[PDB]
């Protein structure tokens, strides 16, 4: 009943598929990765990066958490970070959100007292939204949850942008550009919902908060 | 400069094809999700369960962390498996490590003063490798690489069974099963380390620690 | 080289002093502890919370850490919180902030590129000060550093309010009450910067920032 | 009833006291620390270490977390050990632990199903239980728990000296000394378990776990 033959036979079949097609494919791989990706996303079991790119081993280093989140105070998610930036050398960031989110649902609905860890970890996006009450008073269900998890996508673009290891990049001229992407469940298609960002000049330009500001806050003191 | 357009391209290519191929491929997923398996793997490039198993969208709900660590006081880990266990009553947990692993080198050769988040993630594996001295002192550091994988593997699959979230499903009757696999980078195959594990006694049987003395300390005592 | 003579001798000392005036001040705390007051400070070392407000052992039990920050997702703050409100039941929780606070002036001026672990830490307050820009905005940078720390107070109190453990007291009507104050190290005094908290009416009347919206944001929806 | 005025007139009499015996004692520190100490040690309300050594405002930078728990993911503890051994410079760590401490009794008796953080956080206490359980087999409920404690004591004094910012320190020459020792909260004494530790030879004298294997591992493979 609870039996692993299925998925050991799929892999099988599916290994030699791609053996055939070329001789390569795994080989090539073996000893080492250079992917150019980064990507952060959800959890969430309909949005599978390397199968929605269609992309081949060894080409999308992932992060996936439930929420796509991105906080400073996670090390797992950025160990991920860290190490791709700076060990791997990837040359762009992917974060993605996605409409249907569970966690952004939570984050709108949920009270604080819900006891348990999923509850304490969404914090984050109670405090996306929040800081955007206003853009969120007197929707429908049904259209705050979109606008939700767009928010969600601006504000861990924000965060990427903001990260200490992005920050220190950047300041070294390491080539990384950051991307805001959305994926819609239903129709298996991606839509990008923030143009590329490749330095602080960019940020100025696409964000609605102010990277500037948050970086250089103490130019504003007297 | 860094444009996404070949990217969206080969998005909306694979989308079209799958939707041809199926018509209901992504709308019957439109609106939930109800996988059957959590996984627990690395954030390796070269490791995506969704196209090793052959597995659509909507059937396996996926953490993905340097060095596939699973940790009690990891909140992004522990919601992943808090969430699918208690709200979607997922009935598999697959903990999957990978030859050519680079979390579990870094654990074997660098030295704890190494600056920066990843030496800090890593820490599980060095405690780990501590732990299993004797399996690793004098092998070839490739012999010993391998090793420390497959030791990793073992001491998370202990790690979900021994969480509080594996712990209260089991306790409360809700079926639930883990399972140990590997992963070959160059071979794109998948071996399954560790036989199904659906509850205290099978764990007594496959697992080298002890659980049962883990969860009952007390009675060792007088 | 580095002996401990002189603070071994200096706490026999005290005990004996304090044990020939009182015969049971530490014999009747030997077994248990039941304090009444949980206290969250700054790990500062002019800020004693059990010297400047003179109490004995058993009295207050305290969490300190750098810039005294409250977060969901800190479990080592968080579970000082339950332990001490779900099984100490205790009925007052002090956040206390200090002027001359090197958290909140770090907040204030570091780049967010800085390396290592506190400025990883002290991200909540970067996120206070941002919220906060229209009030700190072209002050002196020491009027500035004075109103930061007072903002951090009130950000702290918010979160322990917020907090699930506080919200899951409060709803099944245990006494708790919430208190901010901040500490002068240069007079050794204590203002009561924000008056007492005992459920969610008097939240509404003391706090800029809005708890019920927080708590119950769905209903503000359609 | 919920009301801090006892503890403001509490204050107020301290501070008039201690300013009266002598006129800098405040304001000396009124604008830096240059503390000697960092204490890390438990949250429990029976343990103040400004009071426990008599020891005057500035002396003793504080970390108090339940069961004094040292972990390189904790970045809690992790920031009060990087801001003062990097930016202040302290001298001595000391490493505290007491008899009749609840999260050791709670590492030795809770089962892991137990629900909230608290379980969570106090994993790190389960883990130096199982790894030395010979040392606890057949021992009474009371003697067990004063083993529990003292064991605790020393693996925290290897998590500090392990830690990498210790690691460093002791790297470029900066002094630094840990210390492990004990509180008895019915007598009010305090007892040296481990004596000094300078750098790695005095740990690899005085610690049972082996730090130079730990920091040195590689030289051990072939
Ligand atoms: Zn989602
Ligand atoms: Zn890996
Ligand atoms: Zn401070
Ligand atoms: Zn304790």
């Amino acid at each position: 009943t609870a039996d692993l033959s299925p998925l050991l036979e799929a892999n099988r079949k599916w290994a030699d598929e791609c053996a055939a097609k070329d001789s390569t494919y795994f080989s090539k791989v073996a000893g080492s990765q250079a992917p150019e990706y980064l990507y952060i996303g959800c959890a969430d079991s309909r949005v599978s990066p390397a199968q929605l790119f269609n992309m081949a081993p060894g080409e999308v280093f992932v992060q996936r958490n439930v929420g796509n989140l991105v906080s400073n105070k996670d090390l797992n998610c950025m160990s991920c970070l860290e190490y791709t930036v700076d060990h791997l050398k990837i040359k762009h960031i992917l974060v993605c959100g996605h409409y249907n989110c569970g966690a952004c649902k939570a984050g709108l609905v949920w009270h604080p007292k819900t006891a348990g860890v999923t509850n304490l970890w969404i914090s984050d996006v109670r405090e996306v939204r929040d800081k955007n009450a206003a853009k969120l008073h007197g929707l429908s269900a049904d259209d705050a949850w979109d606008k939700m998890v767009e928010l969600n996508v601006e504000a861990q673009v924000f965060n990427v942008c903001a990260s200490p290891i992005v920050q220190a990049a950047w300041a070294r001229g390491q080539p990384l550009s950051v991307h805001g992407i959305v994926y819609t469940p239903g129709t298996g298609l991606v839509k990008e919902l923030i143009k590329p960002i490749t330095g602080m000049e960019d940020a100025g330009a696409l964000l609605r908060a102010d990277l500037k500001q948050h970086c250089f806050f103490s130019e504003s003191l007297a």
